[PDB]
């Protein structure tokens, strides 16, 4: 926090925990300059002396040394004080040589801050070398005339008095820094109470985020934001009376008159000694009424009865709008004056002042009208809400000037019919002298919240219609990608060199000034920031995307005779996916939760009995409903037992799959794919002992009263199902003699395409070499381009930042006046501190309801595909059957399921080939035999068409070149042939003897 | 007839000038109300980022191979009227009959000037306001192709295009899987013929009064654009309060007395955008659902024909057909 | 807490949220040191 | 159901006995306190 741009300066010796947090001080830099070694011929500087001063009449100061290095030992640092007018602050190290009495020649020793007058010493006190290791910097404030040794305070006093001089006397050691400073707000991130860096609010583009989402380290996405700043022509529209009119406000005046008597015991007896009345225009209200008169507070018989009209009597003259006004003052009695003369009486509403008034007056009231009582003088005002008379004060400075000239398509200040905005205006009359646009009342139109959409203007040769929009900049947004800041995503064309589609792109320069314009390259798919046909990097520069798709085939169907394509050798293209299929569960402590280690706020508390309950039902029910079918599923799935390791250096035939099963050497059961899983992403004891910076949020939140369960499946218990899972994949069938783990159930899992079982020393290296190649294209696939990598930050930081927010809920006060609750009831009055802690536990109940409904979503998403990952692992894994491109966008081979974060991740094998060959095809004969008989031979379901080769003829299946002879079952008999055929004179049946 | 809802329209609150008009106050006010715009923010955000990586997953699981061809329906098949069903030559849009009678029951612009139409030109109203969209990743004039090219994919999937099959044969090798045979002649050819248009006339009675897609795609119209209406109808609603518009509260009473007011009512408004975050989200989970459906029924009813029997249309089905709708 | 420079020059608690005490600071023996405030056994117990 | 006796920041949980009990125009913010807790009630019901 000592950089070249901005000094830091602790407020006030606590520390807010690890987070950021808001400030507001003296933190900027003007006029950087440097000074180095002031000493004389001596071989250091003597303790005591003040001199060596440099003039400066600034409003702040700051002396600050390089990082951590100036000790307070001898030929190092001496007294480095301020001046002000002419109180002073120095500190002093005054180590024994002969000269102050504190006898002392060593560290571990204490300092001197003390004040000093013109003549005389006070305010000694002596912080030890503890505490204070080494002299940092040392500022001198102007407001509130504080001095700041680095850090924390040293010293206050009364006045409000600039600096006037500065000086540091040492012998050796850094060049010591000395700089002036204004006052901006700032916001600083520090763990454990220490200072790291600060943000500026300086207007740059990385500040402006921090200064108004109280926040950094943020999330990748987008963020709108502003930037106020107008100093342009504003144009003024007031009420257009008549013709011929200059704007005149009338001036209404009051006072005090010699009065009559105070009224008998009638309530119409009492006369009005004033009458005003407002016509059209412009009014206000001299009231030079609040010479000693007291304003009545309203209660249940007296005083004012301002319900409505909500304006107090001394606030008409700011900017209303009403419809008809008249106002009169009248001395009548004071208990029953306005709730008396506003029901039966002539005043929508009336106010009651008094003053020292003699106490004969006859008071108004059924039954009660034979008392004595106050007389205070008691205003009326007829309100009507609405708009035809406006109040102001200043006089209207457009003074003979029909309105002719305002802009156009400039975002300027606009202040129309008393309602301040800022954009620009239209011209949109064309539009609106037809469709009766607006009726014979011709003012402006509301929209909702109060501004101004349409309104009008009269004085030229007819009446127009001007229409009110936004400025440039009203949602302008900037791009994060990843971690840092990339670039303004605005609305307007700053020579902008990049247009997206339907705004303006820029980029803000990062160090030198090139790298602006390029030519946009092509992504296959990219996850790191999306918007619409374009991908930004965080490199900054865009590119464009556009999504490939891979090839398929279902070539053969036959009509009269045409070569077909079908494929001879085939490749295996993979495809990943991610489910997710746990949960955490919760378990909300609400009594400690609400409530802080106090001795009260319980018995307040114990009023609040069925809403705990209720908070607490559905996390209760969610939890039992979550771990009874957790256990179903781990029942449904386990496949025999099978609590054999397997661990990848078993010997299988020419497969290299010990990539993607288990290690022998390492301290978890865990394979090579979920620890590149694990990277990108309960048994402690929280008395003592930390683990981690993430895991050791779980004593912040036991000691919060938000806890966790474990789950039915224990820990290391769901190390050994994927393990089991593969194993009853591979093991599954053989016998275990004759080197089979892995590679037979693949090539017999692969010939049901076509249709054979287990062939051998044909398709055998084929089938190696492409899932040799499938599997580097695995392994090349995880770290850059993949589809189950995403997916799993994006289900890791939802599921952090559920729980993450109802944490940082509590320092956020609610309608109240403080957010801690021990020191409400030392602060004020007990029965009015009731309120605010009914809205503070209010408050805190509201945000564990938001927290319980956000998690019973969330175990209706997991429970979700918590079933769709039973059905998958049941039918994917474990059965290969044949419905087209269900898992991994083809007619699937197998799969292979692997751990995840609180998943499992699938990877799936395709069947995509792409070299075909080129053979001629027939679909049918009707052979004639011997004697008199006649039929045909159709190629039967499930045994593909056939097809011929020089001269011979043969089936083959629909995915795989493979010749075959016909035999006697896969034939249909049907008595005719329409000429679509072949028709050999001979029987190719092929049977047997 | 059925109906799967696969797209949403992804949203961007403004909440810095969704709660305070055009002032030059009530934002000096508003700047120690910082972290709780980062949690109204984050959640929309993580949904968009969601739909906007599977969706293009989406387009790039399904979209066959190309095909890049109108196959405009004046293309001679052999006795299949299927030219109903297919686009047109004539049309500024591409866009067939029977989705043109879906459309007829329910991104660029310039905001400043120049109106469109009574129910697109509340852009303008929401774009003042700060609630905005974003554009797909998958953008417009990229999904009218979708459904061209895979009934095209359907349609010339098999044949070398040669002898009159554009569409014929592919429905009579569908056909005889059934029973058990493939791509027979002479016998079974008109019969199809016949049943298949008798079908097509019932299909082209049934739309207009009595079907089973229309009425969901009213429901599913309607409650997308009730999901945002209440959320800009919700500023003149006033909150425990003396007032809606915050210009006059400062003008009519004291300046230390006005901040209650003023903080109870932003405190509402801020309540009013979690209950559009969280309905967003809500409905981010529904579409997701009905988009892996989707991908499912678009892997097996359309390019397979499967022997899962009544999985898709009541009966053991032969073939299927997608066509284009609201989202 | 010696090392880590786990408070800075100025020596008093950090709050945590909700206005408790989490780690407080003492003078007055050969060295300053640092104390940590934990909630008693009874924090949370259940009953099922 | 029984969220009716359960009363918002207000004096009482019926509605019949507070205007009995104090003055006219200052139990109306009450009276808005509590029609607006019971409406978001069934806010509370109808997303559920
Ligand atoms: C603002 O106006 C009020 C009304 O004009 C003034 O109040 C008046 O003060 C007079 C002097 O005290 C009173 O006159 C006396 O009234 C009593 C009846 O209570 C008679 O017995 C006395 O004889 C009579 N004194 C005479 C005639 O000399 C008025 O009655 C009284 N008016 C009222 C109460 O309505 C305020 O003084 C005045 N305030 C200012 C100027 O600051
Ligand atoms: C917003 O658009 C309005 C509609 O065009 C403009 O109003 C027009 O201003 C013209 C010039 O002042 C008027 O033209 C005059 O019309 C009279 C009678 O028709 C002729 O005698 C004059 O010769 C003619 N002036 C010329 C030709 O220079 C239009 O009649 C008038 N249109 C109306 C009132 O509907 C506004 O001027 C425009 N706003 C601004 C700020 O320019
Ligand atoms: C919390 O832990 C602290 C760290 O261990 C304890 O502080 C230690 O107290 C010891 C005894 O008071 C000190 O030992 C002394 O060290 C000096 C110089 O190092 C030697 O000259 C003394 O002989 C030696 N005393 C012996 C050996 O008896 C430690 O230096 C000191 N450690 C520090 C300050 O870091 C706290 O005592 C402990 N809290 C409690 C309540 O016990
Ligand atoms: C800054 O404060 C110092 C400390 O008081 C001032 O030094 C004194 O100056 C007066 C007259 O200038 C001398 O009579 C005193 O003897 C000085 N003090 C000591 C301890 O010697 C200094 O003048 C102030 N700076 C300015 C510019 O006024
Ligand atoms: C701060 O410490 C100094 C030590 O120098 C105190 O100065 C002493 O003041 C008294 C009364 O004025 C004199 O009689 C002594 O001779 C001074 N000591 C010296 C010169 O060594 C000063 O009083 C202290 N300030 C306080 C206690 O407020
Ligand atoms: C939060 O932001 C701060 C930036 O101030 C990050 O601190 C930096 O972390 C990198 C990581 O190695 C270090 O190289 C820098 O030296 C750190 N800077 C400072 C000033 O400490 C911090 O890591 C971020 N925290 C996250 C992202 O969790
Ligand atoms: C704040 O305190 C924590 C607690 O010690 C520090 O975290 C340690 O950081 C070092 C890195 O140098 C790790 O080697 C330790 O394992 C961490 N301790 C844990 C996880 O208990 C953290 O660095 C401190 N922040 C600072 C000094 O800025
Ligand atoms: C099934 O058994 C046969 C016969 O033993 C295995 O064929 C052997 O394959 C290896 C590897 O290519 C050759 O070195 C041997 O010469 C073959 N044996 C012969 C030809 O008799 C076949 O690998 C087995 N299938 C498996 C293990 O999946
Ligand atoms: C309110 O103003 C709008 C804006 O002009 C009118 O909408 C127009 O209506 C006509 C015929 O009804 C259409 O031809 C235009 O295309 C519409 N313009 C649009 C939608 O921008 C509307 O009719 C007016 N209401 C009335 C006159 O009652
Ligand atoms: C497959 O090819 C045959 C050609 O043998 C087509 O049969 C023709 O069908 C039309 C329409 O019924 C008749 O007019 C022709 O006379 C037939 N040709 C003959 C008998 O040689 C058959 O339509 C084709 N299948 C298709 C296009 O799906
Ligand atoms: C600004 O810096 C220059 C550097 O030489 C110095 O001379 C001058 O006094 C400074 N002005 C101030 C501190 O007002
Ligand atoms: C403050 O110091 C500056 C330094 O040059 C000087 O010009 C100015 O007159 C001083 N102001 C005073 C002594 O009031
Ligand atoms: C800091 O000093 C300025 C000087 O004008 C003053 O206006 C401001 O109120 C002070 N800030 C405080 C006391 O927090
Ligand atoms: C500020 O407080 C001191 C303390 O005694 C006093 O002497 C001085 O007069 C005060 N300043 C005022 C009242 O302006
Ligand atoms: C916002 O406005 C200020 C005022 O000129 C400007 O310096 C800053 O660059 C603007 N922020 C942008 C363009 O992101
Ligand atoms: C009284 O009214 C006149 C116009 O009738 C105006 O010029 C003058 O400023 C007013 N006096 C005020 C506002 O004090
Ligand atoms: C009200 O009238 C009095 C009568 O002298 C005058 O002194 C005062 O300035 C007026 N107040 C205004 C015009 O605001
Ligand atoms: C934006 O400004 C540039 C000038 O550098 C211009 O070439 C471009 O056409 C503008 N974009 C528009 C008008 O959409
Ligand atoms: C498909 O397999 C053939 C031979 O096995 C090979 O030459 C070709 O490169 C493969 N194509 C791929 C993997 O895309
Ligand atoms: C494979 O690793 C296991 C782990 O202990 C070991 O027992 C076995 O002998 C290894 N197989 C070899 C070395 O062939
Ligand atoms: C499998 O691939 C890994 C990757 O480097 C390699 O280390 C290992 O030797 C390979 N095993 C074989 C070829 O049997
Ligand atoms: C675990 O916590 C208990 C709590 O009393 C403590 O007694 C025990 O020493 C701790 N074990 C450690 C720190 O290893
Ligand atoms: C197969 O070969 C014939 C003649 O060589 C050719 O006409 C036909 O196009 C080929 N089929 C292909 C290339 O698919
Ligand atoms: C079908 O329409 C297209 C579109 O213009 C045209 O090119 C083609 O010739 C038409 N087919 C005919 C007229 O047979
Ligand atoms: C298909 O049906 C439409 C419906 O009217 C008709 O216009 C068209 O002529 C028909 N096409 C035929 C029979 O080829
Ligand atoms: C589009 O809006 C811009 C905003 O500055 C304007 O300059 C331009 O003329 C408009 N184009 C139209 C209305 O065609």
């Amino acid at each position: 926090y000592d950089s070249s741009s901005y000094v830091y300066y602790y407020q006030s010796a606590f520390r807010p925990p690890n987070g950021w947090h808001l400030h507001g001080g003296a933190y900027a830099v003007v006029n950087i300059s440097s000074e180095s070694n002031n000493a004389g011929s001596s071989p250091g500087c003597i303790v005591g002396t003040i001199h060596g001063g440099r003039v400066v009449n600034a409003s702040s100061i700051a002396m600050t040394a390089p990082s951590s290095g100036m000790a307070w030992s001898s030929s190092q640092f001496c007294t480095a004080h301020c001046n002000f007018s002419d109180t002073t602050v120095f500190v002093t190290h005054c180590y024994k040589y002969d000269g102050c009495p504190i006898t002392g020649m060593l560290q571990k020793n204490f300092l001197r801050v003390s004040a000093m007058k013109n003549g005389q010493l006070f305010y000694n006190l002596t912080v030890s070398v503890a505490k204070y290791p080494t002299f940092k910097s040392f500022q001198c404030v102007n407001n509130l005339t504080s001095v700041y040794l680095n850090g924390d305070l040293v010293y206050t006093s009364n006045e409000t008095t600039d600096v006037t001089s500065a000086g540091v006397y040492f012998k050796a050691g850094g060049p010591i820094t000395y700089k002036v400073m204004r006052e901006v707000k700032a916001l600083a991130y520090f763990v454990n109470g220490t200072a790291q860096d600060v943000i500026l609010c300086d207007g740059s583009p990385r500040g402006l985020l921090a200064c108004q989402y109280n926040t950094g380290n943020f999330s990748d996405g987008f963020y709108p934001f502003i930037n106020s700043s107008l100093v342009k022509q504003k144009f003024i529209v007031y009420r257009e009376n008549s013709v011929n009119t200059t704007f005149t406000l009338h001036n209404f005046t009051f006072h005090n008159e010699t009065g009559a008597n105070p009224n008998p015991s009638g309530v119409q007896n009492i006369q009005t000694y004033q009458t005003q009345t407002a016509q059209s225009g412009y009014y206000n209200f001299n009231f030079s009424f609040l010479s000693s008169f007291v304003y009545k507070e309203s209660n249940f018989m007296y005083g004012s009865y301002h319900p409505s009209c909500n304006f107090r009597l001394e606030t008409i003259n700011n900017g209303l709008w009403f419809n008809s006004l008249s106002v009169s003052i009248a001395y009548g009695p004071l208990q029953g004056g306005c709730k008396q003369s506003v029901f039966s009486g002539r005043a929508t509403c009336c106010y009651a002042y008094s003053y020292g008034g003699p106490s004969l007056c006859k008071g108004v009231y059924s039954g009660e009208l034979d008392l004595n009582f106050e007389c205070g003088l008691l205003v009326y005002v007829t309100k009507s809400g609405g708009s035809r008379i406006q109040t102001a004060t200043e006089p209207p400075v457009i003074t003979r000037h029909n309105y002719n000239n305002i802009t156009l398509n400039t975002c300027v200040d606009y202040n129309i019919y008393g309602r301040t905005g800022q954009g620009f205006i239209t011209n949109v009359t064309d539009s609106a002298v037809s469709y009766n646009y607006l009726a014979d009342a011709g003012l402006a139109i509301l929209d909702t919240s109060g501004s101004i959409d349409i309104f009008v203007v009269q004085g030229e040769y007819g009446l127009t219609y001007y229409k009110v929009n936004p400025c440039e900049d009203v949602n302008q947004q900037f791009v994060v990608s990843g971690g840092k800041l990339v670039g303004i995503l605005t609305s307007r064309n700053e020579t902008g060199s990049q247009l997206l589609e339907n705004q303006f792109y820029i980029k803000i320069t990062n160090g030198t000034r090139r790298f602006r314009r390029s030519i946009t390259e092509n992504v296959a798919n990219c996850p790191y920031v999306s918007y619409g046909k374009f991908c930004i990097k965080p490199d900054g520069s865009i590119a464009t995307i556009v999504p490939k798709q891979l090839e398929q085939f279902v070539a053969p169907l036959l009509n009269v005779t045409e070569n077909v394509l079908i494929p001879n050798s085939f490749n295996l293209t993979v495809t990943d996916e991610y489910i997710q299929t746990r949960m955490d569960k919760v378990q909300i402590n609400c009594l400690q939760y609400v409530c802080g280690n106090s001795l009260d706020c319980r018995d307040l508390f114990q009023q609040y009995g069925p809403v705990c309950d209720n908070i607490l039902s559905v996390v209760n029910s969610i939890g039992q409903k979550e771990d009874m079918e957790l256990l179903n599923f781990y029942s449904s799935t386990k496949p025999a037992g099978f609590n054999t390791p397997f661990l990848s250096n078993v010997s299988t035939g020419e497969f290299n799959i010990s990539l993607l099963l288990t290690t022998p050497s390492s301290p978890r059961r865990r394979s090579f794919i979920e620890d590149l899983l694990f990277t990108s992403v309960a048994y402690k004891n929280c008395t003592a002992g930390p683990l981690g910076f993430l895991k050791d949020l779980a004593c912040a939140r036991e000691y919060n009263g938000l806890l966790v369960l474990p789950p039915i499946i224990t820990a290391e218990m769901q190390t050994l199902y994927t393990s089991s899972l593969v194993a009853s994949m591979a093991f599954g069938g053989i016998t275990a003699a004759g080197a089979i783990p892995f590679a037979t159930q693949l090539q017999a899992r692969i010939n049901h395409l076509g249709i054979t079982q287990s062939l051998l020393l044909k398709n055998q290296e084929k089938i190696a070499a492409s899932f040799n190649k499938a599997i580097g294209r695995m392994q090349e696939g995880f770290r850059s381009t993949s589809l189950a990598l995403q997916q799993i930050q994006h289900v890791v930081n939802k599921q952090n930042a559920i729980l993450t927010e109802t944490m940082a809920s509590l320092n956020k006060n609610f309608g109240a006046i403080s957010s801690l609750i021990q020191e409400i009831y030392q602060q004020l009055d007990a029965i009015q501190a009731n309120a605010q802690v009914d809205r503070l536990i209010t408050g805190r109940l509201s945000s564990l309801s938001v927290l319980a409904s956000a998690k019973q979503a969330e175990h209706i998403r997991v429970s979700q595909q918590r079933e769709l990952a039973t059905q998958k692992i049941n039918e994917c894994v474990k059965s290969q059957s044949i419905r087209y491109s269900f898992c991994g966008n083809g007619r699937h081979v197998l799969t292979i399921p692997q751990n995840a974060p609180n998943g499992i991740v699938f990877i799936h094998f395709s069947y995509t080939p792409d070299s075909f060959v080129n053979v001629t095809a027939i679909v049918g004969f009707c052979v004639k035999p011997a004697n008199a008989s006649q039929y045909a031979i159709v190629p039967a379901n499930g045994r593909g068409i056939f097809i011929q080769v020089n001269g011979s003829y043969y089936i083959t299946a629909r995915d795989m070149y493979m010749p075959r002879a016909i035999t006697a079952g896969d034939i249909v008999t049907l008595t005719s042939c329409q000429a679509n055929y072949v028709s050999v004179n001979k029987t190719v049946i092929t049977t047997f003897v």
